[PDB]
Protein backbone atom coordinates (compact mmCIF):
# COMPACT_ATOMS: atom_id res chain seq x y z
CA UNK A 1 0.00 0.00 0.00
CA UNK A 2 0.89 3.60 0.02
CA UNK A 3 1.10 5.55 3.36
CA UNK A 4 -1.15 8.58 4.12
CA UNK A 5 0.63 11.89 4.07
CA UNK A 6 0.41 14.20 7.07
CA UNK A 7 -1.81 16.91 5.94
CA UNK A 8 -3.15 18.75 8.94
CA UNK A 9 -6.37 20.69 9.07
CA UNK A 10 -5.70 24.31 10.14
CA UNK A 11 -8.48 26.65 11.21
CA UNK A 12 -7.50 29.76 9.32
CA UNK A 13 -10.38 31.93 10.55
CA UNK A 14 -8.15 34.01 12.82
CA UNK A 15 -6.35 35.29 9.76
CA UNK A 16 -9.46 37.24 8.84
CA UNK A 17 -9.50 39.13 12.19
CA UNK A 18 -7.50 41.24 14.55
CA UNK A 19 -6.39 38.88 17.26
CA UNK A 20 -2.63 38.96 16.70
CA UNK A 21 -1.66 36.18 19.06
CA UNK A 22 -4.25 33.90 17.54
CA UNK A 23 -2.86 34.70 14.10
CA UNK A 24 0.62 33.74 15.30
CA UNK A 25 -0.68 30.39 16.53
CA UNK A 26 -2.09 29.82 13.00
CA UNK A 27 1.19 30.92 11.47
CA UNK A 28 3.00 28.32 13.56
CA UNK A 29 0.77 25.60 12.14
CA UNK A 30 1.42 26.84 8.61
CA UNK A 31 5.18 26.82 9.29
CA UNK A 32 5.01 23.27 10.63
CA UNK A 33 3.03 22.00 7.66
CA UNK A 34 5.28 23.88 5.19
CA UNK A 35 8.34 22.28 6.76
CA UNK A 36 6.83 18.76 6.80
CA UNK A 37 4.92 17.48 3.72
CA UNK A 38 4.22 20.91 2.39
CA UNK A 39 0.44 20.54 2.40
CA UNK A 40 -2.38 21.45 4.75
CA UNK A 41 -6.14 21.85 4.58
CA UNK A 42 -7.45 25.27 5.35
CA UNK A 43 -10.72 24.90 7.27
CA UNK A 44 -13.16 27.52 8.53
CA UNK A 45 -12.35 29.47 5.36
CA UNK A 46 -15.77 30.96 4.84
CA UNK A 47 -16.24 30.00 1.20
CA UNK A 48 -19.35 28.10 0.01
CA UNK A 49 -17.50 25.30 -1.75
CA UNK A 50 -20.62 23.19 -2.25
CA UNK A 51 -22.10 25.97 -4.34
CA UNK A 52 -18.81 26.39 -6.20
CA UNK A 53 -18.93 22.72 -7.03
CA UNK A 54 -22.54 22.84 -8.16
CA UNK A 55 -22.12 25.85 -10.37
CA UNK A 56 -18.98 24.38 -11.86
CA UNK A 57 -20.73 21.07 -12.59
CA UNK A 58 -23.64 22.86 -14.26
CA UNK A 59 -21.12 24.60 -16.54
CA UNK A 60 -19.00 21.54 -17.33
CA UNK A 61 -21.99 19.35 -18.10
CA UNK A 62 -23.75 21.86 -20.31
CA UNK A 63 -21.06 23.35 -22.38
CA UNK A 64 -21.15 22.03 -25.96
CA UNK A 65 -18.50 21.16 -28.45
CA UNK A 66 -19.35 24.28 -30.43
CA UNK A 67 -18.82 26.52 -27.42
CA UNK A 68 -15.54 24.82 -26.56
CA UNK A 69 -14.07 25.70 -29.95
CA UNK A 70 -15.38 29.23 -29.62
CA UNK A 71 -13.74 29.63 -26.22
CA UNK A 72 -10.59 27.53 -26.98
CA UNK A 73 -7.08 28.63 -26.16
CA UNK A 74 -4.51 28.98 -28.98
CA UNK A 75 -3.20 25.50 -28.47
CA UNK A 76 -6.55 24.18 -29.76
CA UNK A 77 -7.68 26.97 -32.01
CA UNK A 78 -5.19 28.90 -34.17
CA UNK A 79 -7.73 31.76 -34.64
CA UNK A 80 -7.31 32.70 -30.95
CA UNK A 81 -3.72 33.94 -30.87
CA UNK A 82 -4.36 36.22 -27.86
CA UNK A 83 -5.57 33.29 -25.68
CA UNK A 84 -2.55 31.67 -24.25
CA UNK A 85 -3.88 31.33 -20.64
CA UNK A 86 -7.60 32.12 -20.53
CA UNK A 87 -10.31 30.00 -22.19
CA UNK A 88 -11.23 26.41 -22.82
CA UNK A 89 -8.68 23.55 -22.81
CA UNK A 90 -10.32 20.72 -24.77
CA UNK A 91 -10.28 16.97 -24.19
CA UNK A 92 -9.34 14.69 -27.03
CA UNK A 93 -11.60 11.62 -26.82
CA UNK A 94 -9.60 8.48 -27.04
CA UNK A 95 -6.42 10.33 -26.09
CA UNK A 96 -6.74 13.04 -23.47
CA UNK A 97 -9.40 12.85 -20.81
CA UNK A 98 -9.06 16.09 -18.90
CA UNK A 99 -10.61 19.36 -19.97
CA UNK A 100 -10.77 22.73 -18.27
CA UNK A 101 -11.70 26.39 -18.35
CA UNK A 102 -9.20 29.03 -17.11
CA UNK A 103 -9.95 32.63 -16.28
CA UNK A 104 -7.80 35.48 -14.95
CA UNK A 105 -8.34 38.69 -13.05
CA UNK A 106 -11.71 40.17 -13.97
CA UNK A 107 -10.07 43.60 -13.83
CA UNK A 108 -8.06 42.73 -16.94
CA UNK A 109 -10.45 44.57 -19.19
CA UNK A 110 -9.73 46.04 -22.60
CA UNK A 111 -8.81 49.38 -21.12
CA UNK A 112 -6.44 47.96 -18.47
CA UNK A 113 -2.94 49.42 -18.93
CA UNK A 114 -1.31 46.00 -19.11
CA UNK A 115 -3.85 44.81 -21.70
CA UNK A 116 -3.26 47.99 -23.73
CA UNK A 117 0.52 47.36 -23.53
CA UNK A 118 0.07 43.71 -24.55
CA UNK A 119 2.18 42.68 -21.61
CA UNK A 120 2.77 38.89 -21.53
CA UNK A 121 0.59 36.79 -19.18
CA UNK A 122 -2.22 39.42 -19.19
CA UNK A 123 -5.37 38.65 -21.14
CA UNK A 124 -9.04 39.59 -21.23
CA UNK A 125 -11.18 36.69 -20.10
CA UNK A 126 -13.50 34.92 -22.51
CA UNK A 127 -16.95 33.72 -21.44
CA UNK A 128 -19.70 31.63 -22.87
CA UNK A 129 -22.95 33.17 -23.96
CA UNK A 130 -24.98 34.40 -21.01
CA UNK A 131 -28.24 32.93 -22.29
CA UNK A 132 -26.70 29.45 -22.55
CA UNK A 133 -25.01 29.67 -19.14
CA UNK A 134 -27.11 32.04 -17.07
CA UNK A 135 -25.31 33.48 -14.10
CA UNK A 136 -22.10 31.67 -14.74
CA UNK A 137 -19.82 34.61 -15.55
CA UNK A 138 -21.14 36.54 -12.51
CA UNK A 139 -20.70 33.52 -10.31
CA UNK A 140 -17.23 32.86 -11.51
CA UNK A 141 -16.02 36.45 -11.18
CA UNK A 142 -17.43 36.55 -7.64
CA UNK A 143 -15.63 33.32 -6.90
CA UNK A 144 -12.43 34.86 -7.99
CA UNK A 145 -12.87 37.57 -5.39
CA UNK A 146 -13.96 35.13 -2.66
CA UNK A 147 -10.90 33.01 -3.19
CA UNK A 148 -8.71 36.10 -3.53
CA UNK A 149 -9.88 37.11 -0.04
CA UNK A 150 -9.09 33.72 1.38
CA UNK A 151 -5.68 33.77 -0.34
CA UNK A 152 -4.87 37.21 1.08
CA UNK A 153 -5.63 35.86 4.56
CA UNK A 154 -3.44 32.83 3.94
CA UNK A 155 -0.63 35.09 2.74
CA UNK A 156 -0.77 36.98 6.03
CA UNK A 157 -0.31 33.59 7.79
CA UNK A 158 2.68 32.63 5.60
CA UNK A 159 4.26 36.04 6.17
CA UNK A 160 3.94 35.74 9.96
CA UNK A 161 5.21 32.15 9.74
CA UNK A 162 8.43 33.37 8.10
CA UNK A 163 9.04 36.09 10.69
CA UNK A 164 7.77 38.95 8.56
CA UNK A 165 5.01 41.51 8.99
CA UNK A 166 1.69 40.19 7.86
CA UNK A 167 1.52 42.28 4.62
CA UNK A 168 4.90 41.00 3.38
CA UNK A 169 3.31 39.00 0.52
CA UNK A 170 -0.14 40.45 0.52
CA UNK A 171 1.08 43.94 -0.36
CA UNK A 172 2.06 42.49 -3.77
CA UNK A 173 -1.29 40.70 -4.20
CA UNK A 174 -3.67 43.30 -5.36
CA UNK A 175 -7.03 43.32 -7.18
CA UNK A 176 -5.97 45.70 -9.90
CA UNK A 177 -2.99 43.67 -11.03
CA UNK A 178 -2.77 40.12 -9.76
CA UNK A 179 -1.85 37.46 -12.28
CA UNK A 180 -3.75 34.84 -10.29
CA UNK A 181 -5.89 32.34 -12.18
CA UNK A 182 -8.80 30.04 -11.50
CA UNK A 183 -8.90 26.75 -13.40
CA UNK A 184 -12.09 24.73 -13.49
CA UNK A 185 -10.80 21.22 -14.31
CA UNK A 186 -13.09 18.35 -15.25
CA UNK A 187 -11.71 14.83 -14.84
CA UNK A 188 -14.28 12.58 -16.41
CA UNK A 189 -15.61 9.07 -15.83
CA UNK A 190 -15.08 7.13 -19.03
CA UNK A 191 -15.98 3.53 -19.92
CA UNK A 192 -13.78 2.36 -21.46
CA UNK A 193 -11.02 4.70 -20.25
CA UNK A 194 -8.51 5.03 -23.00
CA UNK A 195 -5.01 3.93 -22.08
CA UNK A 196 -3.53 6.74 -24.03
CA UNK A 197 -4.90 9.15 -21.46
CA UNK A 198 -3.26 7.26 -18.58
CA UNK A 199 0.36 7.90 -17.85
CA UNK A 200 2.53 5.48 -15.87
CA UNK A 201 4.99 6.54 -13.15
CA UNK A 202 8.33 4.90 -12.75
CA UNK A 203 6.89 3.09 -9.66
CA UNK A 204 3.99 1.79 -11.66
CA UNK A 205 1.35 4.09 -10.42
CA UNK A 206 -1.22 5.05 -13.02
CA UNK A 207 -1.41 8.83 -13.38
CA UNK A 208 -3.50 11.55 -14.92
CA UNK A 209 -0.79 14.24 -14.40
CA UNK A 210 2.91 13.67 -13.75
CA UNK A 211 5.13 14.93 -10.95
CA UNK A 212 5.59 18.68 -10.73
CA UNK A 213 6.10 21.69 -8.55
CA UNK A 214 3.41 24.29 -8.87
CA UNK A 215 4.01 27.61 -10.73
CA UNK A 216 2.64 29.84 -8.01
CA UNK A 217 3.47 31.62 -4.78
CA UNK A 218 0.83 29.35 -3.12
CA UNK A 219 -1.96 27.21 -4.60
CA UNK A 220 -5.43 27.21 -3.04
CA UNK A 221 -7.29 24.17 -4.28
CA UNK A 222 -10.80 22.77 -3.98
CA UNK A 223 -11.33 19.17 -5.12
CA UNK A 224 -14.12 16.70 -5.05
CA UNK A 225 -14.15 13.97 -2.45
CA UNK A 226 -12.26 11.40 -4.54
CA UNK A 227 -8.70 10.63 -3.40
CA UNK A 228 -6.12 11.24 -6.11
CA UNK A 229 -3.18 13.44 -5.07
CA UNK A 230 0.15 12.16 -3.96
CA UNK A 231 3.15 14.04 -2.44
CA UNK A 232 6.76 12.98 -2.63
CA UNK A 233 8.35 12.84 0.86
CA UNK A 234 11.60 11.43 2.14
CA UNK A 235 9.60 8.26 2.73
CA UNK A 236 8.31 8.11 -0.83
CA UNK A 237 5.04 9.22 -2.49
CA UNK A 238 2.25 9.38 0.07
CA UNK A 239 -1.50 9.76 -0.57
CA UNK A 240 -3.17 13.10 0.30
CA UNK A 241 -6.62 12.40 1.71
CA UNK A 242 -9.48 14.15 0.04
CA UNK A 243 -11.61 16.64 1.96
CA UNK A 244 -14.23 18.40 -0.19
CA UNK A 245 -15.01 20.80 2.68
CA UNK A 246 -11.54 22.35 2.95
CA UNK A 247 -9.04 23.97 0.65
CA UNK A 248 -5.77 22.13 0.06
CA UNK A 249 -2.92 24.62 0.33
CA UNK A 250 0.73 24.24 -0.81
CA UNK A 251 3.62 26.47 -1.81
CA UNK A 252 4.72 26.90 -5.38
CA UNK A 253 8.24 27.39 -6.65
CA UNK A 254 8.19 31.20 -6.20
CA UNK A 255 7.83 30.65 -2.45
CA UNK A 256 10.71 28.15 -2.60
CA UNK A 257 12.85 30.72 -4.37
CA UNK A 258 12.03 33.57 -1.96
CA UNK A 259 12.69 31.37 1.12
CA UNK A 260 15.82 29.64 -0.21
CA UNK A 261 13.90 26.36 -0.13
CA UNK A 262 13.03 26.69 3.49
CA UNK A 263 9.43 26.33 2.36
CA UNK A 264 9.90 23.89 -0.50
CA UNK A 265 7.46 23.65 -3.35
CA UNK A 266 6.38 20.08 -2.74
CA UNK A 267 6.56 17.65 -5.65
CA UNK A 268 3.21 16.08 -6.27
CA UNK A 269 1.27 14.16 -8.90
CA UNK A 270 -2.33 13.19 -9.76
CA UNK A 271 -3.28 9.52 -9.76
CA UNK A 272 -5.52 8.18 -12.45
CA UNK A 273 -8.98 7.51 -11.00
CA UNK A 274 -11.94 6.54 -13.21
CA UNK A 275 -14.31 8.96 -11.55
CA UNK A 276 -16.20 12.07 -12.56
CA UNK A 277 -14.57 14.74 -10.44
CA UNK A 278 -13.41 18.33 -10.16
CA UNK A 279 -10.19 20.00 -9.48
CA UNK A 280 -10.55 23.81 -9.01
CA UNK A 281 -7.16 25.43 -8.28
CA UNK A 282 -6.55 29.13 -7.62
CA UNK A 283 -2.94 29.89 -8.38
CA UNK A 284 -1.90 32.77 -6.18
CA UNK A 285 0.33 34.84 -8.49
CA UNK A 286 1.59 38.39 -7.75
CA UNK A 287 1.82 41.29 -10.14
CA UNK A 288 3.98 41.35 -13.23
CA UNK A 289 6.56 43.61 -11.72
CA UNK A 290 6.37 42.33 -8.16
CA UNK A 291 9.77 41.42 -6.77
CA UNK A 292 10.40 40.15 -3.26
CA UNK A 293 14.05 40.06 -2.23
CA UNK A 294 14.98 36.48 -1.42
CA UNK A 295 15.84 35.62 2.14
CA UNK A 296 16.71 32.59 4.33
CA UNK A 297 14.94 32.12 7.73
CA UNK A 298 17.52 29.52 8.66
CA UNK A 299 20.43 31.98 8.58
CA UNK A 300 21.08 34.41 11.40
CA UNK A 301 21.34 37.42 9.01
CA UNK A 302 18.49 36.19 6.84
CA UNK A 303 20.58 36.60 3.67
CA UNK A 304 20.27 34.37 0.64
CA UNK A 305 22.60 33.69 -2.36
CA UNK A 306 19.53 33.78 -4.69
CA UNK A 307 18.90 36.70 -6.98
CA UNK A 308 15.70 38.66 -7.18
CA UNK A 309 13.23 37.43 -9.73
CA UNK A 310 10.20 39.41 -10.91
CA UNK A 311 6.96 37.57 -10.72
CA UNK A 312 6.14 38.17 -14.35
CA UNK A 313 9.46 36.67 -15.45
CA UNK A 314 8.91 33.72 -13.12
CA UNK A 315 5.40 33.12 -14.34
CA UNK A 316 5.88 33.42 -18.09
CA UNK A 317 8.82 31.01 -17.95
CA UNK A 318 7.18 28.63 -15.53
CA UNK A 319 3.98 28.12 -17.41
CA UNK A 320 5.93 27.27 -20.61
CA UNK A 321 8.24 25.00 -18.79
CA UNK A 322 5.47 23.00 -17.13
CA UNK A 323 3.78 22.57 -20.55
CA UNK A 324 7.00 21.27 -21.96
CA UNK A 325 7.59 18.90 -19.03
CA UNK A 326 4.15 17.49 -18.49
CA UNK A 327 2.26 18.35 -21.70
CA UNK A 328 -0.34 20.76 -22.80
CA UNK A 329 -3.45 20.41 -20.56
C1 LIG B 1 -2.88 18.91 -7.82
S1 LIG B 1 -1.95 19.49 -9.34
C2 LIG B 1 -3.20 20.76 -10.05
O1 LIG B 1 -4.11 21.53 -9.25
C3 LIG B 1 -4.13 20.38 -11.17
O2 LIG B 1 -3.07 20.53 -12.12
C4 LIG B 1 -2.87 21.77 -12.52
O3 LIG B 1 -3.63 22.63 -12.44
C5 LIG B 1 -1.51 22.00 -13.11
C6 LIG B 1 -0.34 21.68 -12.18
S2 LIG B 1 -0.60 22.48 -10.58
O4 LIG B 1 -1.48 21.54 -10.20
N1 LIG B 1 -1.30 23.40 -13.42
C7 LIG B 1 -1.16 23.88 -14.64
O5 LIG B 1 -1.36 23.15 -15.65
C8 LIG B 1 -1.04 25.34 -14.73
C9 LIG B 1 -2.36 25.99 -15.21
C10 LIG B 1 -2.09 27.53 -15.25
C11 LIG B 1 -3.10 28.30 -15.96
N2 LIG B 1 -3.42 27.85 -17.29
C12 LIG B 1 -2.68 29.76 -15.96
O6 LIG B 1 -2.48 30.28 -17.05
O7 LIG B 1 -2.61 30.37 -14.89
C13 LIG B 1 -4.83 18.98 -11.37
O8 LIG B 1 -4.48 18.39 -12.46
O9 LIG B 1 -5.65 18.47 -10.51
FE1 LIG C 1 -0.04 21.03 -8.78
Amino acid sequence: SVSKANVPKIDVSPLFGDDQAAKMRVAQQIDAASRDTGFFYAVNHGINVQRLSQKTKEFHMSITPEEKWDLAIRAYNKEHQDQVRAGYYLSIPGKKAVESFCYLNPNFTPDHPRIQAKTPTHEVNVWPDETKHPGFQDFAEQYYWDVFGLSSALLKGYALALGKEENFFARHFKPDDTLASVVLIRYPYLDPYPEAAIKTAADGTKLSFEWHEDVSLITVLYQSNVQNLQVETAAGYQDIEADDTGYLINCGSYMAHLTNNYYKAPIHRVKWVNAERQSLPFFVNLGYDSVIDPFDPREPNGKSDREPLSYGDYLQNGLVSLINKNGQT
